[PDB]
Formats: C-alpha cells, sequence, structure tokens
C-alpha cells in the first residue's frame, strides 16, 4: 500500500466516515459552498495582514476582481506573486485560498495579487486563462492603484492555478509583459493530461481530488486537447522562466507534474522539483486538518526564496 | 551560434590559440601536469582555513589519501561533504581541486573530506569507485582521526567525480553506512552514456572539454556499458536522496545530466537542476580566468543550503 | 618604483593573485606543463603560413627535432633563421615558442628552423649547447631535406635560448659552419652570470622571471662558471658577428643583456642595443595578455631587417 | 698591423706624399683654408636639392647664420636634422660640410639646417655650445623663417659636431625645447677625454686626424675638463634619446665613442654602436676620394631610418 502520513490519513478517514455526495450528484451552487466550507475548517487561519485589499483590472470580458495581500503598506520595487486559485476551473474563488494567499503573502514579504478569474461551466476554457494573463500584464504594469513597483512577477497556483501557472508564463514569455517572469510555481498543476496516466488510476478514489472530479471539471471547462493552453505540456519549453514545479505523492495527477518537470529538464531550463511523501493533492489548503502540510508549503517558500536570489 | 558568455569566449579563444597536444598524444604524466596546469592558472586561489589536513583510510587495495578541509578547529556533530575530483577518472588528484574544495568549505561552513582514488589506465574501472565507497563509508563512520562527528554525509564531485557521487550514493542507498547520505551533488555528471547525445556532437571540440578527451579517458577506464557502476542510470532511482545536479549548456555531456535529472522526477525524487547558461565543462576550476564562474558555484552553494534545511 | 607599462602592471596582478608554487616546489614536469600554460594562453595566436613542417637532423646523443616555419613554399638561396627557445634549459619545446616562430617567420619573410634541444636536468651542461651548434651548422649546410638553400645563418632566441644563440655564434666563429653569422639576435639573454647584479636584487620576486626560477634552472643544468659555452660574456668577442641584444627593463637578468652589448661595444664589433620600458622577461611569448609587447616584438624585428642590408 | 681598406690606405699614402704642413705650422685662415680645401678635393659633389637657403636665428651673441637643405620646397610636418660641422671647434664652417649635408637631406627625405656656430680661438669654449643649442631650439621652435613644422629635431654631428650633438641633447633634455630630440647621431664624436686612450697612441700619427692636431684644438677651444658641455660622458645619461654613435676603427678618438655607446648601454638607453672598419676619422666627408666611405654613409642613414620608424 501506498505511504500516508499519519494525520493525512486521519483526515482521509474522517471523509470516508462522512460519505458526502460526488460534485455530479450536487447543484453547482453546492459544490461551490463544499468547497468553501472544506476549505474553511481545514485550513490554517488567515495571517494578520497590513494590506489585505480588494482592486479590480480591465479584462477582455469586463473587470476582472482582485485581492491584494501585502504585509507591508509601503515597500521597495521588488517581484510581485500573481496567484491562481485551484478547484478545476469551476470551483473556489477569493475566499477559498484566501488563508493561503496570506500565508505566502507573510513568509516571503512580497505583495501577492489574487485573480478572481471567470469560472466554467458558465465561461468555458479559455476564459479563466485569459483573465489570468491579462491580471498578471496589469500587475506587470506596475499601475498607480497597486500602490508598489514590480520588478517582475511570480505566478503561483495549485491545481487548475498550477495550469494557469504554466499557461500564463507561457503567453508572457511569447508576449512579454511590462517586467518579466522571474520565476513560477505551479503547485500540484495539470500540465499533461491525465487521462492514462499511472497516478490516475492509483488514486483515482479516496485521496481528496477523486478521478470522478476530475471527469466533472474537464466535462464542465471543456478544454480544447490539443491547445497549449489548455494543456501547457504541448507548449514551447525553450525559454521556461525558473519553476519550482510541486507535487503529492498520491495525487491522481501527480504524474503530469512529473511530467512538466522533465520536459523543462530535457529543454535545459532551470526547475526545482519536489514531490511532497505521503499527502495529498490540496495539501496547501488543509493546513490545519493535517497539520504536518504547512511544512510541506514551507518548503517550497524556501525554494521560492532560493530561486529569487 | 550557441550562447558563449564574453569572459567564457575569451578563454575558449586563448586555448584555441594554445593548440596544444590532445591527452592522447601526451605521456600520461604530461596528460596530468597539464591538467594540473590549466587548473592552476584558471581557479581562483585557495581560501584560507583553519582545518587543511592530509589523512588516509584502509581500502580494498590499500589506504586510500584524504584531505581534510575546515573553516572550523573545532565543530559539532553535523553532515560531511565527501568529495570526488573530476579529471575522467584518469587526471587530476587532490591539488587539482584544491581551491575548489576549500571554497566549498568556506562558502557551506562544513567539513569536506577529498578522496585521492586510485586512477585508470594503471587501476581501470571499478578502481576509482571502491576508494570513493570505502573513504565515504569511512567518513561516514566518525572516526578518531577525522576530528568531526558525521550525522550524514554529502557526495560532491565534477565529471567524474559526478559519476562517483552518483554511483556512491546508490552503493550506499542498498548498503547503509552508519548515517545517510542526506543530499548528493552531482556537477557535469557522467550518468548515462554520451556517446550519441546531442550535446556531445555539437560541443565536440572547443569548449575545454573535447570529444577526443572523453574517448581517452573512456578507453583508459574500460567501465562496462552494461554496469550501473560504470553509468549510474542504469540504477535504481526509487530512493535517491535529495539532489542538486548540476550541468553547462555547452558540455558535451551536458545531456547525460540532464538524463540523470530526468530519471529522478521520473522517480518521484527531489531534485533541482541547474543548467549554468553560457559556460562549458570545468566552470567550478576556472573561476579566475572566467571570473563569472564564481557566481555560477555560489548557485549550487545557495541550493546545496536550502536542499539541507 | 620602476615603471612598469599598464598592460604589464595588470598582468603581474594576475599572476600574484594566482599565488603558485615554485617551479622547485611543482613536479619536473608539472614545472614544464606550467610553461605551457603561461606561453600557451597569454601569447598570440599562430600565424598561418604555407610551411610548418617537422623534421630532424643528427646529433652527437642522436637524432635532434627541428621544426621549419616558411610563409613560402619556395624560396631561393638566403639567409635561414636559426631558434633556439628560451626555459632555463629545463623547460620549453618547440610548442611553447611555436606562436612566436610563426609570427618571426611572418613578419621577416624568411624561414625560421627551431630547434627541440637536449634539456635538463635529464641531459646537463652543455647537452643544449651541443645540439643548437649541431642543427645550426646542418642548416647552414644547406640539406636537401630542408629545401631552403642557406646562404647565412641568423641565430636567435629567448633567455637561455639567448645564451645559446651567443655560444653557437661564437662556436661558428671559431671552427666555420659552410656559410656564415650574418646576425645573431640574442633576446633577454644569459650572458654574464647573474649573481651578484642589480637587476638581479631589483626584480628577484614579482617580475615573471624570479631569481627562485632562476636558481631551479642553474641547479638543473649546472653550467660550469668558467666555461664560455656556459657564460659567454667570457669568450672571445673580437670577431662577433653583427649582433642586435634585446633586453627588457624590469627583467632581474636584465645587467647580463647590458653587460653582453658593452663587450661587444668594447670590442668594436656593429651593435644594436634595445632595452624594452616597462615590460618584463618573456615579452616576446605575451603578446595577447600585454598587447603592447607585439609592438617590441616588430622593433626588434625592424632592426633585424636593418642589420641585414 | 690595423686593418685598413686598399682605398683608405692608398688615401693616406698621397696624404704623406703630398706631405702639408700642421696646423700649428699655419696661419688660422691658413688652416681653415686647408681644410675646405681638403674636403673640396675629397669629398663626393653636393647633391642637386629645391631648397638651399641661407637662414639665420637669434644667439646669445648675436645671430647665428644658417643653411637650410631639403629635397622639397614644401613639405609635411616631420623631424628636422639638425647639424654640427667638425673641425675642433676652430676650423669648418658651412661650406666645409656641405655636401655632406646635401647627402643627408637627400638620402633622408628630411630638412637639414646647418649651424655655422662660434670659432675658437676667437670664441672659445662654451661659445659652440651656446650657439650650437641655440639654433637647434630655433629649430625647434617651427619658426616661420623655415618654411616647414618640425615635429622633433635630430641633432647630428661629425667629430667636434658630435660632441656638440650630444651636449645639445643632454641641455634639451634637461630643459626641454618645443619638441623633443627624436633621435641623435653623433658621428666619430669627442665624448670622453681622449687623453690617455689606446686609440689615441695607436693612430696618433698617419690616420688623418692626428694627436698634433687634437692637441691644437684643445689648447684653442679650451674645454672645461669638468664640464659636461666639454665632455658630455660626465652629463646624466638616464633619459638619453635614441641614439645612433657611429665610429671608425682607425680613429684617435674612438675609443671616445666606444665609451659613450657603452655609457648609454649602462645606463639602459637605446643605442645603435656602428664601428666602420678599416676607415679613419673624417670619413664621412672623403666619399670620392676613399669610394667605400659612401658605404658607410648608407649604413648610418639605413639605422637612422630604422630607430626614426
Ligand atoms: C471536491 C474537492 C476536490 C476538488 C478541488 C481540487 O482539488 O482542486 C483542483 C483544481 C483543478 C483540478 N484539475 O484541473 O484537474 C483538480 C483539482
Ligand atoms: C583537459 C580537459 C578537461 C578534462 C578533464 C575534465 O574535464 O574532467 C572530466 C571528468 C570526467 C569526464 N568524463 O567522464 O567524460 C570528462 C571530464
Ligand atoms: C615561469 C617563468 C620562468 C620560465 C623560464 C623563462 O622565463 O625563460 C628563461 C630561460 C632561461 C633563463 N635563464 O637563463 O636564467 C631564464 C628564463
Ligand atoms: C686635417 C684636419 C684634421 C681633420 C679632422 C677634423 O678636423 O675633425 C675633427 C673635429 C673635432 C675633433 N676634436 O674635437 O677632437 C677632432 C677632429
Ligand atoms: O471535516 N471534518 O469532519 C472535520 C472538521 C473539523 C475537525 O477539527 C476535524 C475534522
Ligand atoms: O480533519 N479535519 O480537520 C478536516 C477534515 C475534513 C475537512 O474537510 C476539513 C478539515
Ligand atoms: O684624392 N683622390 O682622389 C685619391 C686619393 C688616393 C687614391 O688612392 C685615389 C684617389
Ligand atoms: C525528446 C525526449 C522527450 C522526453 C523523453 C522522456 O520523457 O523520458
Ligand atoms: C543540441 C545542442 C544545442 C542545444 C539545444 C538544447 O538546449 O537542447
Ligand atoms: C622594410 C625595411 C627594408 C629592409 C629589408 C631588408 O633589407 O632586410
Ligand atoms: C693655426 C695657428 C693658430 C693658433 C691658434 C691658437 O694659438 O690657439
Ligand atoms: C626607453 C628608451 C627610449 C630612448 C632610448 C635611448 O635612451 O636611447
Ligand atoms: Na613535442
Amino acid at each position: 500500500t501506498p505511504f500516508i502520513r499519519p494525520d493525512m490519513k486521519a483526515f482521509l478517514e474522517a471523509i470516508a466516515a462522512m460519505a458526502g455526495p460526488t460534485l455530479a450528484e450536487m447543484t453547482l451552487e453546492e459544490a461551490r459552498a463544499s468547497y468553501v466550507a472544506l476549505h474553511g475548517m481545514a485550513d490554517r487561519p488567515a495571517r494578520e495582514l497590513a494590506v489585505i485589499r480588494n482592486l479590480s483590472c480591465p479584462g477582455p470580458a469586463g473587470d476582472i476582481p482582485l485581492r491584494l495581500y501585502d504585509a507591508r503598506e509601503s515597500r521597495e520595487a521588488g517581484p510581485v506573486i500573481t496567484f491562481y486559485h485551484g478547484g478545476g476551473f469551476v470551483i473556489g474563488d477569493l475566499d477559498t485560498h484566501h488563508n493561503l494567499c496570506t500565508e505566502i503573502a507573510a513568509l516571503m514579504d512580497l505583495p501577492v495579487v489574487a485573480v478572481d478569474y471567470r469560472l466554467a461551466p458558465e465561461h468555458p476554457f479559455p476564459a479563466a486563462i485569459e483573465d489570468c494573463e491579462a491580471a498578471t500584464r496589469w500587475v506587470a504594469s506596475s499601475p498607480s492603484e497597486l500602490g508598489r513597483t514590480a520588478s517582475g512577477v511570480i505566478p503561483i497556483g495549485d491545481s487548475a492555478g498550477g495550469n494557469a501557472t504554466i499557461v500564463v508564463s507561457q503567453l508572457l514569455g511569447a508576449k512579454p509583459a511590462d517586467v518579466p517572469v522571474v520565476l513560477q510555481v505551479p503547485i500540484f498543476p495539470l500540465a499533461s493530461d491525465a487521462v492514462g496516466s499511472a497516478s490516475l488510476e492509483a488514486f483515482a478514489e479516496g485521496f481528496v481530488l477523486t478521478k470522478a472530479s476530475i471527469e466533472f471539471f474537464d466535462t464542465a471547462y471543456k478544454a480544447d486537447r490539443a491547445d497549449p493552453r489548455g494543456f501547457p505540456i504541448l507548449g514551447d519549453h525553450t525559454a521556461a522562466p525558473p519553476t519550482i514545479v510541486a507535487t503529492a505523492s498520491l495525487d491522481p495527477i501527480r504524474d503530469s507534474g512529473r511530467d512538466y518537470a522533465k520536459a523543462l529538464v530535457e529543454a535545459g531550463r532551470d526547475v526545482v522539483y519536489l514531490e511532497m511523501e505521503g499527502v495529498t493533492h490540496s495539501f496547501t489548503n488543509i493546513r490545519a486538518a493535517v497539520p504536518s502540510t504547512q511544512g510541506d508549503l514551507e518548503r517550497i517558500i524556501a525554494a521560492m526564496k532560493m530561486m529569487l536570489g
């Protein structure tokens, strides 16, 4: 049997005992609220920060809501973290990942701008990507309303947001923003199609993210399987920015993250590959329920500081 | 027209002006002396250290000479770096890599033990591996002659020595020493056979390490292509220790390092892959002639500190 | 302090920073290799020539290897330059001075024959002299193997080779070859014993050639202090051929070359004395690292053309 | 005993057969006239030149007559030769050395300005020197009357004029004129006191210049034996300009020129020493009676061109 940490296993066993409905058995609204409730109980509380401020920027389909997190009211020029939440491009919002954003801002002492991008099925592919790209370009322009100067941007995100991280880095690589992507941090990302992977079959059930849920998100989002904005393993890696790929050993889409890190090495790009042992998908947002996952987040933070120099 | 840093280019132009005999055209003693002279003129001078001491330990063929480097006269238990010099398993000694060892000791603030392993053609494969393994096990046993206690070992080395790094970590993985390998650092290693690789053809001449020298070393050492002690890409990667793989973009054996880091990701192991841009093989020992390579070494140092947490 | 050109000073600072061992502290083959690397890395690249050909002639110990350089594939009878490399009669070979030889051949438009004479300590005094004399007489005989008829010979050489230049001219003056010495060009020669000289004390350290190296060479070669083949200031100067003596103002053996040119004037012989200002011993072979030394060599070339008519 | 060329010997025999009187036996006017007659008969005819023009300049005791020689009516800026005739500071004028001056101007393609300096015993030491210095400074100032621009000056002169050459170079070295002395050419100069020298006794009679005449000149000129303006061997040689010293092997004051060239080498100064074999003092002005002395002058010319670049 696969190795599972004791605190992780207890979390999984409690979820199994609840025996709740699948995403397909719920309404959209019920599914989104269930995710809000999961992270609300499972994650550590928000860090206190000097700045937690709602902003917005123009997008291709209207204003894109943003949330700015900063431990400092006033700071020197530096990189700005641009964050895209997970949820399959169907669920999640600025609140489901709020506490994680405050933690990243507190531990990095950098500003974090989270993106409230358009969700499927109401707005299918490529809506989320268009919004994530637009918001990152806007931050990269050091607009007056941001209140600090960006010398570069750091795309970061979990699951679907790790997909968006890579896609944004590819889009900005092809058509630069006002400053470069200095580092990207895809966290358990979907880079290659998970269908047919060994990890998908091994961890299809019982490891937080299920095969059933992956299928539900895919049907809602309707990403074109040949489009690198849907599956960025298909993109041009030859100028990828410095990268930290974090995966989880029990993740059904673990092998997609392995595939991406291998593609970067094959292209000669600098990459840190961290595969967290004995924890699942979503470990960044269950840090109270599974206290050892705070340590996993902290390893990602230490790698980011090293790769920023 | 691959990218070459200006200071790197100037060094290559001087080597081209020199236009010496090949290694195979020299006597063995001349070939070894020419490597002493190259690193002697090209590398930064030694750091001053509290401790630089010659030791030996028992090996399968007789005593193995060693050299201990430590910035501290007295130090508590901690990891000990075990270093294996490059030179194709044919050339190099404790002096060719002395200055680099003093730099590693100074910048890491950890003890370094360099291994004066037996060389081919006089001692063919697996002599060098036997000696590197034996010395590493000896250091790992916290002998009184060392004057330090090891809580773990950190194998590190450049080119052959990077080959030896991986092989030693595999041998100690299979049959543990008294403490574990807590980190390995293969620097432009030979892991897979370079014959047939795209990098070997692209950088066969004019990039410090030549295809001719690679063939000279191979003929002397006589490693079996099917033996994982000769080509450690063939070994079992499923329990590889935390790894930093450092390569050079102009290295004929660059793709061998790429292959190894890809195999570690494929096996789910934690790895930092750094491919230094615009510099050749041997960048760790040309830090005066090509001043920008000091910064490349400092990037490896920073990755080591991060991976040691 | 003494005048030092800025590019010369930078080279001396680089040598000082390297802080290498003395020749005596190296193995003999490491000492030889350090000199290969010094010239190899500091000198300008070889000129392209129509003819660069290895050959040999008989000598008293066996065959003497030679290298012919000629900008012309075929040429009529004319003077032939016979070149003897520096290195204390201990180090140096055809390759350490190869590029300089191609430059002399190109700029003079005369053939150059360089002599691979036997070295100390393996072959002590007068081995080097026997071989240089024998090769020069052989060239002077217009052998068919050379393919260039000699109407005269031009002995030339740097440091120990400048010693050989003068000794050869004295030996051929006393027992003529088939054609005369029409010009000799001792470049920073050892003519009188440098022990006790003001220049030896003034430039004992930090000026390329060191007092320690002079002593190392003297111990290996074992020249008799009373033998004019060892110290040709002791020889008969009354029929010395037309001479160009070139010295360096920062050379510990500068005063030896001053002594020789003064003895030629005392004897009524025609001599051009050129003391290059602000450069060291070996200036003929560091023409890339210290670009201004190319002009010093060109001044010697101009004096040679004038003295040949 | 000493080597004498056949053409030189016959001229000496003809002088002996004519059996003229000594300078002491003649009247001053007769002595001066015999010198005009000697060079008029013995030297090659004047070259035809575009410019042979009398000039004058201010001096410390009145105006100094000059004669300008130039193959060109109009020329670019360049060095100007400043010539001082021989004659012991007692005899000689602008006409005694006129043909030589036309030859120097024709063969160098440079302007020559000859100085008609004050003569002893009417004007004893240091009169001649004061005028030679003033005229050279005037030329060096590129005065309108000169008709061409001087970028440097070249002092040149035979016997007493070679004395003046060296003294002028020393005085301008200590107190620069408007342009530097770029080259000096003392021709059989009096630099050190000839009294006591081996050459003076060996060639005291029968070699055109006699010990009797040397003494005659000395008594008239009354140079101070301790004054470097009388005997410039006593001056500071450490900044002497590039120098060509020409002597004659049968000259009673040959050793004086040897001494000066040796002093320049001792001081580390660049110098061409040419000792013309088998000819006497005055060889520059007997080029028809002794035809081979034209070739001697032409060697000086060739050295001058080389030393000017
Ligand atoms: C019901 C809670 C599990 C789903 C939430 C989650 O685990 O965040 C994901 C985001 C994107 C993808 N995906 O793109 O497949 C999968 C998972
Ligand atoms: C004189 C050129 C540098 C060659 C020595 C060197 O650069 O260290 C190496 C060690 C091993 C291998 N190899 O295994 O191919 C290549 C290089
Ligand atoms: C490494 C610098 C010393 C290399 C040798 C060299 O500089 O060429 C010489 C040849 C002969 C003598 N000598 O006769 O003493 C000195 C020098
Ligand atoms: C027939 C007269 C002698 C010819 C030589 C001559 O008159 O040229 C000299 C100039 C100066 C000195 N001196 O300074 O001794 C000697 C000789
Ligand atoms: O979801 N759950 O049943 C939970 C909720 C809270 C908790 O502390 C542990 C488990
Ligand atoms: O164990 N816990 O605390 C939990 C458990 C389940 C959950 O959905 C969130 C937190
Ligand atoms: O005065 N002259 O022309 C001469 C003098 C001597 C001589 O042998 C020939 C010619
Ligand atoms: C061009 C080779 C692509 C990657 C091969 C691998 O995944 O091991
Ligand atoms: C194949 C040699 C050129 C380098 C192209 C690459 O980075 O893979
Ligand atoms: C370039 C100077 C001409 C002199 C050529 C010679 O006679 O050797
Ligand atoms: C030529 C006779 C002149 C004598 C000049 C003098 O007494 O100095
Ligand atoms: C450095 C020397 C320049 C001038 C040479 C001389 O004194 O004759
Ligand atoms: Na050789």
